């Protein structure tokens, strides 16, 4: 089972779409259509620039505000109980930008609960919103024992506008020391 995902081939490795979502997520190369209106990556992460690498985004195009998408991981067995961190990258460009969520969800709690407004900050990974700017950031994130088996989930939320294209990149599972250095200099909480 991969750990790690750059989203060069089209499986994801093993990443899929939430069955109950409002739109998946895409699998894209270079610019995002709407890019001439200062909207989403012109580029992944993996191969940077000038380079025809692929990343995950949200078309914002043609939905409505606040409708959400979900890309969950394959299910992964207790690599939590160990320093285990969450890293990945993604790209927020764009004015009326919607949210990034990132959430841990044991496999026993269902996604009902793990998205409700009552209990999702016990499951919440990262929460970012608005414009971010033309850039790739990182985030790494510490995970929490649940003492289960588990998926990470990835939640873009579409907003106020048609410029509001979200993409993730390089996402990955960490454990001990790796955790520690990526905390030195990726940003955490
Ligand atoms: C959409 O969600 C954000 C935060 O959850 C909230 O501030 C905003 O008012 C919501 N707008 C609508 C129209 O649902
Ligand atoms: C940290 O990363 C290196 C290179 O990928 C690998 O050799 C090492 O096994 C990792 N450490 C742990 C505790 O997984
Ligand atoms: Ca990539």
């Amino acid at each position: 089972d991969p750990t790690e995902c750059d989203f060069e081939l089209p499986d994801l490795c093993g990443w899929k779409p939430d069955e109950l979502h409002d739109f998946d997520w895409r699998r894209l190369n270079k610019k995002t259509p709407s890019s001439f209106l200062q909207t989403g990556p012109s580029y992944d992460h993996t191969y940077g620039k000038n380079g025809s690498g692929y990343y995950m985004y949200i078309e914002t195009t043609g939905r409505t505000e606040n409708e959400t998408a979900r890309l969950l991981s394959p299910v992964y067995d207790a690599e939590l109980a160990k320093n285990g961190c969450f890293i990945f990258y993604y790209h927020m460009y764009g004015r009326g930008m919607g949210g990034l969520r990132v959430y841990q969800k044991p496999d026993r709690v269902p996604m009902y609960q793990l998205l409700s407004s009552s209990k999702r900050n016990n499951y919440l990974l990262f929460e970012q919103w608005g414009d971010q700017g033309n850039e790739w950031y990182s985030s790494a994130s510490m995970l929490t024992d649940v003492d289960d088996d588990f998926q990470i989930v990835i939640e873009g939320i579409r907003g106020n506008s048609f410029m509001s294209d979200i993409a993730i990149d390089d996402v990955s599972i960490q454990r001990g020391e790796n955790c520690t250095k990526a905390m030195l200099h990726h940003h955490h909480h």
